């Protein structure tokens, strides 16, 4: 649906059978979520942001439902203070930016 | 225009009579710019990111032209690695997310 930016653009996600809210984040290449137990194997990796870098675990091929749409892809879990949905999944749910 | 998110959503800005590219960033509450020269009064301020916190300088009521649209707002300059325009300017430019 359409969202204005007077408030942070927060949605519900279900991931790993857990419900969370998350930020839709156009500045973010990748999705990164607070620490969480997902099933499966994961590769260690690192991402940079404002402030510097953090090490995260990368899980691939996980199902997430963001609003009502499902999408599969790579999700980083790690020490972020907010759950962010980056452009990798944003593209799958058909999200555009408009002005 | 409408932007899809297969690429970083980069826009040209003119600020302080300098030309820069910046990312349109829905997850950023504030706009923050790499170190560059602005005239006038600033204040210290600290922001949070993934990775950590950075010490930044708050300048108020700077005019920015963002994709040619004008806005006047607080911009933070400082050690970001990428120039970010955040929700405080995005709302003035009339920017919306659609899915
Ligand atoms: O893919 C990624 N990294 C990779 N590296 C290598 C390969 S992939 C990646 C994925 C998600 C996020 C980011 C890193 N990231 C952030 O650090 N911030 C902090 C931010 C940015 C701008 C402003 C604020 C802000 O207003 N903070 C405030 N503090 C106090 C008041 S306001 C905060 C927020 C998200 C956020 C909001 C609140 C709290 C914490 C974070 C942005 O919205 C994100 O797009 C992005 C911006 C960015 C992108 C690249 C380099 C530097 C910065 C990177």
């Amino acid at each position: 649906p359409q969202v204005t930016l007077w408030q942070r653009p927060l949605v519900t996600i279900k991931i790993g059978g857990q419900l969370k809210e998350a930020l839709l984040d156009t500045g973010a290449d990748d999705t990164v979520l607070e620490e969480m137990s997902l099933p499966g194997r994961w590769k260690p990796k690192m991402i940079g942001g404002i402030g510097g870098f953090i090490k995260v675990r990368q899980y691939d091929q996980i199902l997430i439902e963001i609003c009502g749409h499902k999408a599969i892809g790579t999700v980083l879990v790690g020490p972020t203070p907010v759950n962010v949905i980056g452009r990798n999944l944003l593209t799958q749910i058909g999200c555009t930016l408009n002005f």
